[PDB]
């Protein structure tokens, strides 16, 4: 995985915070998810900000208020700066030890998790992208208006990018919108069947399932169940889909056991019947579905039980999107963020190679 810093801009650091990046002129976070907040909390860092006062953390405004409701990571308050969403904004890093340099970052949408954002980097050694965890549909980056100099693309060096199913066998995943209206479909013909009817969604302890969790609720006309609520205080469009209250139809409530739970007829919040009456509950797990370059799309549903069921959805894009992104980027370089499961750096970089320049 990347360690935070490219070539081009070593001053600054994104997406991770421990070990070298210490002594970065500005730090930068792409989107709330564990594995991109490396150090960003540790006594180290801590130490190092109360001696050095003109580093700034760089984010989405998403971002900013989903890092801040952690208590954990509220010393950041006094030196977080929020970026709107492509609006190029002039950065100026200080060696604390006479150096000054200038740089220009564009945010770019993601479509990973709320917040998600591309860092286009602007300055002398060049530009670079820095996409974060990604998923765009073929076409979105062409839109993009700030990846653009006079009709092509910018003159892009490197492109520092999500990887997560950069293998041939990942070629194409279900869009957006294929993803939603199965689980929606799914669910709607199970939940108006009685009150009595409902549904766990079961999902990793982390942000990105919220524009499914709206829309069910947006479409349906019911909360949804989750174990905390808090961060979105601030966020109408997401908090007033979602409830504490365990007497919903929805439920996408979380606990180690759940899973045991779920196979003795009890949702993870312990909800096991209504008027005495058992509710009929079925299982749902959002799970990545793919199909290969010479095989056909199938139903973005798959039964796994009498009542339990596997549904698709990605936080990251094809192999497909992958490519097509990277053709239409054309960079002399591009570096894999993250190298697959069952795949090797060599593998992926010479995947890659062949949409770049050099
Ligand atoms: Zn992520
Ligand atoms: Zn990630
Ligand atoms: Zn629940």
């Amino acid at each position: 995985s990347f360690e935070g810093q490219m070539a081009e801009y070593p001053t600054i650091s994104i997406d991770r915070f421990d070990r070298e990046n210490l002594r970065a002129r500005a730090y930068f976070l792409s989107h709330c998810h564990k594995d991109h907040m490396k150090g960003l909390r540790a006594p180290t860092l801590k130490r190092r900000l109360e001696c050095s006062l003109k580093v700034y953390l760089y984010c989405s405004p998403v971002t900013k208020e989903l890092l801040l409701t952690s208590p954990k990571y509220r010393f950041w308050k006094k030196r977080i700066i929020s970026i709107e969403i492509e609006t190029p904004t002039q950065i100026s890093l200080v060696d604390e030890s006479g150096e000054k340099e200038e740089i220009v970052v564009t945010l770019l949408p993601a479509g990973h998790c709320p917040g998600s954002v591309m860092f286009l980097f602007q300055g002398n050694n060049g530009t670079v992208l820095y996409t974060g965890d990604f998923r765009l549909a073929q076409g979105e980056a062409a839109r993009m208006e700030l990846l653009h100099s006079g009709g092509r693309v910018k003159d892009i060096q490197s492109v520092y990018l999500d990887t997560t199913f950069c293998d041939p066998r990942f070629y194409q995943i279900p869009s957006r919108e294929e993803c939603l209206s199965g689980v929606l479909e799914l669910v709607r013909s199970w939940i108006t069947r009685s009150p009595y009817h409902v549904v766990w969604l079961n999902c990793k302890a982390a942000y990105g399932y919220e524009y499914l969790f709206t829309n069910l609720s947006e479409e349906l006309g019911v909360q949804v169940h989750v174990n905390k609520l808090d961060m979105f205080r601030n966020m109408p469009e997401i908090l007033h889909h979602l409830t504490t209250d365990r007497n919903t139809q929805i439920h996408a409530c979380r606990h180690p056991k759940a899973e045991e739970y779920f196979q003795w007829s009890k949702l993870p919040c312990g909800i096991t019947s209504r008027n005495r009456i058992p509710l009929h509950i079925i299982s749902i797990k959002p799970s990545t579905m793919w199909f290969g370059e010479r095989s056909r799309k199938t139903n973005v549903i798959v039964r796994t039980g009498e009542s339990s069921y596997r549904a698709c959805f990605s936080f990251h894009s094809s192999y497909s999107e992958i490519k097509d992104f990277l053709s239409y980027l054309c960079p002399v370089n591009a570096y894999p963020n993250v190298i697959p499961v069952g795949t090797t750096m060599d593998k992926v970089v010479e995947i890659l190679k062949p949409l770049c320049r050099s």
